[PDB]
């Protein structure tokens, strides 16, 4: 069974370009390590980039969508859930590790839900407020990474322990 | 329609004793103001206290629960969802305002989801990091409350808007 | 607690005129028997008629809806779920009995899901194939009703058990 | 994008052996055609068999589960949904075609939901009552198949038209 790595980030308009770069590179390295990328299939911000990156590097991608899937070609496997744009809905109970790249309400909710699920989360491109808050929720499950390499190292290690 | 006030908070193990007392007092004040209380229908920290409070004050309560069968007399309208408890689903898109008493991963998810749905949230007895962080996600929708009465005043303001 | 009676049925386009009249009459009788009506809160065939009926008879209604914002005055307790409308989610695990008036794919799914959850379902104005088929899934939980009063009698029997 | 074929059937105790055979063979032929099998990952009746079949024949499998995934090794990609054993919950909005093998409450619900989603469904090993009822819901979307070959022909054709 290939490890499944989750990526979550804000959608287009509330995303710094450094985060799209970080997302795509992470994408790359997720695929490069032989891991499946699981992310939203909605083809906009951080997630689309991760998917482009994973797919470019030969990786298998999974794109979660809610409804009538009109979905980047970076997606290999669309999981259409039927639920809302409330999330974010919530299959990163499927990932071995979750990586957040940036932050916003949707991402915060999925990070919390993964902590609640006792899954480890790597926080990349988030701000002090987020890092501290999430580390306060579960210091044992939250890993702050300075950059993509750091994020990928955190993941590799968490996988080695499993 | 009576306003529906959503209450979120941690469970038995993770609710502090001061947070129980506040959740109970908040429940009471929700009822005394003529509002319906919506909260988790199985969960025994904050949510049970809130509901027990609303009820003692003669309030009407809606309890959201993931399924059968593990319900409290304190719950009037039991809504069984047949999703899981991966999410505290209570459902505060049903609510006019959401009040988080205390904090933890489940609560943090529901506060973040309300905000994502552009709903105001009142934060009571959440620590400084919760308050600063949620404020960082959406400063116009997050209201920090010092104590039950402040939380009630925030709720009233949001309702009168 | 008042019994909660779940009503399922097709939407505006697919509800026959006789089925509107029955759904309205069923709503009325749900209310007159002191039960709460639970049904879809956005859907304008059977479910709207049922709710309009309960309401005219002074009944209390719970409307389940997928989201904001597209609600009827006929709905007292609006429950917004923030799932989709891939499923009529109304939620009849919340209900004591489920009544399907008329039939179609959405209705068929909710009737099958109630049965899966070992809940009794009363089938009203569903055609012979619906009745025979659901009966084939679980004969002890499926009750065919000839008309509103028979459906009400079935419901009463299930409640008295 | 590989076509995703959905399979649904009753779980263990309410399943004739002819249906487990039919399920496994269908599984086989789904994989043999280069299609992804999407089914419940719960490792018991019709679905487990389909998965064993798909995996034996080199196919990629997707196993939907609700909760804390304690999940046959026939699953490649577990999608953990977080929802109930209410379903059945309900990602066969992801399949191009759905195949029911046998029938029971859970299966009936997913067939209906797929008809509601305007997706085509092939009914294999079901009884007259089911065939007629579902054909009455949407005659244009429901295909009754006498056997696995027939089921697989129905699918191939529906895919050709898409």
């Amino acid at each position: 069974r290939k490890p499944i790595i989750g990526v979550m980030g804000p959608g287009k308009a509330d995303t710094a370009e450094n985060q799209l770069v970080m997302a795509n590179e992470l994408g790359k390295q997720i695929a490069t390590h032989g891991w499946i990328l699981l992310t939203g299939g909605r083809s906009l911000g951080v997630m689309h980039e991760a998917m482009k990156g994973a797919k470019e590097a030969g990786g298998t991608t999974i794109g979660v969508l809610p409804g009538p899937d009109t979905i980047s070609d970076a997606v290999d496997i669309p999981i259409v859930t039927g639920l809302g744009s409330a999330r974010d809905n919530i299959n990163a109970l499927s990932s071995n590790v979750l990586v957040a790249v940036g932050m916003g309400p949707g991402t915060a909710a999925e990070v919390a839900l993964a902590l609640k699920a006792k899954k480890p989360v790597v926080l990349l491109g988030t701000q002090p407020e987020a890092e501290k808050f999430f580390t306060s929720l579960d210091a044992g499950l939250v890993h702050v990474a300075a950059d993509v390499a750091g994020a990928i190292a955190a993941v590799k290690q968490l996988l080695a322990k499993l």
